[PDB]
């Protein structure tokens, strides 16, 4: 069984990748992902989740005491806390694969400048912590990096959903005038195994020579 | 004004695109975009929109013929045809620069194994084509990276508007026993941008040192 929990002022964001989990697997308890509004955890008539810098500058930053009573409602000792964030580690396939084995993701999505730094520093004393980036490039929220997270993690958790692939082909044989590498319909499958080989180490100087 | 066509056979997982930021650019008129259902060109009562592949492997490949048809009734040849791949080249922060000048972004979102070559190289020849990556990692479709693209490059239009930023702090000045450091309720402007500055290097060498020409751990 995986718990996710994702917090955000966009609840909605998140309603197709629940959605989208097979009713098998949920049925089976393999999976359940919740979505919350922050806004639950505010203290004032006007719902504030976001606050001035301190130091001055651009920009806005979501306050300490809302995300800390939602973290103590949501999250366990057992809890990962996941917070997107560009000035994260990298999250790449080899952090899915480690949390595709965790028993409870909390994912904090930030908006703004991001998350009162305390509120990260307070929860590593009681749980993990992982502070992440999807890519390098700025969203204006967390919540398209959960549903990247999400979708990552839960394809490898059985049931519910270094050189780059070559090109691949399917029928019909000639199509707009380009053909199928014949290759791939020679019944040589030594041979195909070569040349697909080929395709990658092409396409990987080509297009990630960091890869090497 | 931007046009984003989004090609897809999840037309209903674009839905969060009228969310935030996104939503209002829409509704502020500065970008319009249209997701479409793949499915609309084909012609069989099965709908098929994927076949088995060519020389083996496992999973399925998105048919050519019916991606031709929805990119010939799409695209013109001013458009940039974005084609999300994990094998792509990577997306980055600059690429998110040079769309956002773009009049018209056609997002071709794959499933299965992908899109076969072709209808890749067929669109390059009418077009300007991009296959990128959003990042090392592996989703189960393009409409994820279709999302982060958009996020990404919406920012940016005209009419909307290195290093790690380092952390950042709100009111109250202690909270649970947790000071926000000292020199930012200093009022010294100097001093404030010299601690940033600082924390924004260490930040960066600690979680990616590569960004200062290190080694990855
Ligand atoms: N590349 C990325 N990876 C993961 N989350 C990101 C991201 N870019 C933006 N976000 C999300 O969007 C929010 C607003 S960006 C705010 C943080 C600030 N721009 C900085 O440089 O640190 C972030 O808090 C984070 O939740
Ligand atoms: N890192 C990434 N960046 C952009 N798109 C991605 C992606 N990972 C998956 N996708 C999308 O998801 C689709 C299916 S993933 C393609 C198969 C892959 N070789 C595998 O390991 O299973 C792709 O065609 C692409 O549209
Ligand atoms: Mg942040
Ligand atoms: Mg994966
Ligand atoms: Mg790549
Ligand atoms: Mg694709």
């Amino acid at each position: 069984s995986m718990k996710i929990d994702v917090v955000t002022i966009f609840p909605e964001y998140l309603q197709p990748v629940r959605q989208s989990l097979p009713g098998k697997a949920i049925d089976a308890g393999l999976v359940d992902v919740a979505v919350h509004d922050l806004r639950r955890w505010t203290h004032d008539v006007h719902k504030s989740v976001d606050d001035s810098p301190y130091g001055g500058g651009p920009g806005m930053v979501m306050k300490p005491t809302v995300w800390g009573d939602a973290l103590d409602e949501i999250c366990t000792s057992e809890t990962l806390l996941v917070v997107p964030t560009p000035a994260g580690y990298p999250f790449t396939q080899e952090t899915a694969w480690q949390w595709s084995t965790e028993d409870h993701l909390v994912i904090a999505c930030g908006r703004y400048e991001g998350i009162d730094q305390r509120v990260a520093d307070d929860a590593a004393t009681r749980m993990r912590v992982r502070e992440v980036s999807i890519g390098d490039y700025v969203l204006n929220g967390g919540e398209a990096a959960a549903l990247v997270i999400i979708e990552a993690v839960l394809r490898l958790v059985p049931g519910v959903l270094s050189l780059l692939e070559g090109p691949s082909y399917t029928r019909p044989p000639s199509w707009r005038g380009m053909d199928v590498p014949p290759v791939l319909l020679s019944g040589d499958h030594a041979k195909i195994a070569a040349w697909r080989a080929e395709q990658s180490r092409q396409r990987t100087i080509e297009r990630r020579p960091d890869l090497l």
